[PDB]
């Protein structure tokens, strides 16, 4: 494969610097009363466009694991999936490995069901990194 693949993840700093364990919080109306902990949950868990950000840093990342629909006219269902782990620790989170311009990393902030301001690791570690770098080409 290119050696400018491991080249640039070997000596970018961009991952320390950022790419680490850092507070995170869910994008939403904070100026509406805790009532959004609930609404905001549900109404975005069918969106599974989840928006959220780095407190430390003004970065923003945007992802998708399983929402129910974009523009189509299904049902105001939640995802099943979100429940699914609201129901264990208490919690909700999402996963998913997203590609920035270079190559997958793995994304994965948490949060508690009512305070939205967790924390979240991001890491440069994707083993399909590795081989989706050298089939990134047409």
């Amino acid at each position: 494969v290119v050696p400018d693949q491991r080249s640039k993840f070997e000596n970018e700093e961009f991952f320390r610097k950022l790419s680490r364990e850092c507070e995170i919080k869910y994008t939403g109306f904070r100026d509406r009363p805790h009532e959004e902990r609930q609404t905001r949950f549900q109404n975005a868990c069918r969106d599974g466009r989840s928006e959220i950000a780095f407190v430390a840093t003004g970065t923003n990342l945007s992802l998708q694991f399983f929402p129910a629909s974009w523009q189509g006219e299904q049902r105001q269902t939640p995802s099943r999936e979100y429940v699914d782990l609201e129901r264990e620790a208490g919690k909700v989170y999402l996963k998913a490995p997203m590609i920035l311009n270079g190559v997958c990393v793995i994304w994965k902030g948490w949060i508690d069901l009512h305070r939205l301001d967790g924390m979240g690791c991001l890491e440069f570690d994707e083993e399909r990194a590795q081989q989706e770098d050298a089939l990134a080409q047409q």
